[PDB]
């Protein structure tokens, strides 16, 4: 319902020391799904305050839809006003408010009714599926009604953006795939335009129909998650948006080698970081007649792991320590020679420093 324009914007810390923003561009549509990837301290939770309106730009602008609402350490439109709704990674329930009671808080001084307030109250509520448990106090709750109360909570105003900063954390992993499931149904029930921020890359893929990179204060690359995950403009994004083989080689003629492996791609530079996602690795014992996949050499099986229903299985390749791992449905036992194969397109390669 709202596009969020992010113009130059910065941000510092200990009177310049510190820059936890720097330069940010970019442009969220209006109803768009978004999410922002990055480590611990990359700036996300800094960033989502500011488009909150907690805080502001050092320096640059930031608009909702036309309206300036932050410019160059001036705070332009108040959080009050911008229609925005909150989960942070620090929220909590008020423990000793119903759940009622706290879905109302945030309507306290909106100039409305007993009456009014119930009715807005108990509409979220059955949004959320909450409804029959509004006289009940957090403790007496599910870990999954505590996060729908929090949402309820969030949208009880009625906001045009909702904010996630790492909701997914008092969450396992049965939790963490319904509350992922029910962010995407509230998001299309109510058209809100939604910024998850996560140093989890699960949410995203889960989540967002666009993402954001963010390292070190630089938002490094924006793009549909296949996109990052295909075309990663580092070795760092590339591994950051999911698993990778990564391998430092010498960039010859015959292209970069590392041991009895050779990749038939090139850098303009002394040496090369290889980057190879395990799906794009294939093992034998014999050479296999399939133009889809390329011989670069052989390698020796050094270890086998078994998780998740699969083999995982690392190599190296002869005269070398360098290590690559896949899966598999079968095993190879350790000590064994074999080829190893590649979708040749899907070489990631990069100069190295
Ligand atoms: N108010 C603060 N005072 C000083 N430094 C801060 C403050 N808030 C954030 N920072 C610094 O800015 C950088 C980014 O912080 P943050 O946005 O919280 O990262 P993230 O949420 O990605 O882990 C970090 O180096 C952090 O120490
Ligand atoms: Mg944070």
């Amino acid at each position: 319902m709202v596009r969020i324009i992010v113009k130059n914007v910065s941000k510092v810390f200990k009177k310049g020391k510190v820059v936890a923003l720097d330069n940010v561009n970019i442009n969220i549509e209006n109803g768009e799904r978004f999410g922002i990837l990055g480590p611990s301290g990359a700036g996300k939770t800094t960033f989502m305050r500011i488009i909150a309106g907690l805080d502001v730009p050092s320096t640059g602008e930031l608009y909702f839809d036309d309206r300036l609402v932050a410019s160059n350490g001036k705070l332009i439109v108040p959080p009050e006003d911008r229609k925005i709704g909150m989960v942070f990674q620090t929220w909590a329930l008020y423990p000793n408010l119903t759940a009622f009671e706290n879905i109302a808080f945030p309507l306290t001084n909106m100039k409305m009714s007993k009456e009014e307030i119930r009715k807005r109250v108990e509409e979220v509520a059955k949004i959320l599926d909450i409804h029959h448990v509004l006289n009940h106090f957090p403790r007496e709750l599910s870990g999954g009604q505590q996060q729908r109360v929090a949402l309820a909570r969030a949208l009880v105003k009625d906001p045009s953006l909702l904010l996630l900063d790492e909701p997914f954390s008092n969450l396992d992993a049965r939790m963490r795939d319904s509350a992922r499931a029910l962010v995407k149904e509230v998001q299309s029930r109510l058209g809100v335009t939604l910024l998850v921020v996560s140093h989890d890359p699960a949410d995203i893929f889960a989540i967002a129909d666009r993402v954001g990179v963010l390292v070190k204060g630089k938002l490094v690359q924006v793009g549909k998650p296949e996109d990052l995950y295909d075309n990663p403009v580092s070795i760092q994004v590339a591994s950051l948006i999911g698993e990778i083989n990564e391998l430092e080689g010498k960039v010859t003629n015959e292209g970069v080698v590392i041991g009895s492996l050779r990749f038939p791609v090139s850098v303009s530079s002394d040496r090369a970081i290889i980057g190879i996602r395990p799906e794009d690795v294939k093992l034998s014992k014999d050479v296999i007649k399939d133009d889809s996949w390329i011989l670069v050499g052989k390698g020796k099986v050094k270890v086998i792991g078994y998780q998740g229903g699969l083999f995982r299985i690392t190599i190296t390749p002869l005269d070398s320590e360098e290590e690559i791992f896949t899966y598999s449905d079968h095993p190879i036992h350790s000590g064994e020679e074999v080829l190893v194969y590649v979708r040749k397109d899907k070489i990631k390669v990069f100069e190295k420093n």
